[PDB]
Formats: structure tokens, sequence, C-alpha cells
């Protein structure tokens, strides 16, 4: 369950992926990952993978609107740190 970095360039639908959480203790969660997006060619991001960190911006304690924020801030490069975490997903 070792978290991993993913680097994934985004496209002009975006990053290919939706976020859940942000609250009452809960993380930033991938909940869906578009289809021949990014995220999805990527090979390292899964529905359920807790997002840690966008470009070394720590969000495990990060309002959704803050996650949203970080990952449209992030640039055409997004390095995210996610961890498998499907038990609290």
């Amino acid at each position: 369950r070792e978290p991993r970095r993913i680097v994934i360039h985004r496209g002009s639908t975006g990053l290919g992926f939706n976020i859940v959480g942000g609250e009452d203790g809960e993380g930033i969660f991938i909940s869906f990952i578009l289809a021949g997006g990014p995220a999805d060619l990527s090979g390292e991001l899964r529905k359920g993978d807790q997002i840690l960190s966008v470009n070394g911006v720590d969000l495990r304690n990060a309002s959704h609107e803050q996650a949203a924020i970080a990952l449209k801030n992030a640039g055409q490069t997004v390095t995210i740190i996610a961890q498998y975490k499907p038990e609290e997903y």
C-alpha cells in the first residue's frame, strides 16, 4: 500500500478523472477515471486512490474545492502522489 508518484499531462478535456471527499476526515479520492484520458493511460491511477498531493501541495486535509483548484493550477505536467486506499474510499 505504498504511495506512488504518477506524472500525467493535461489534455483538452483535462486530466481525465474526478474526485470526491475532502470533508469529515475523508481525504480526496479518485472517483471516476475517464477512458482514454491521461489518468487512464498512466496505468497508475485507479478509482479509490487517495490523492495525497499534486505538484507537492499536500491535499491530505484539503477541501474538495481546494483539491479541484490544485488540479487546475497544476499546469500541463501534473505530478500526483496517490495511495490506493480502497477500504476508505
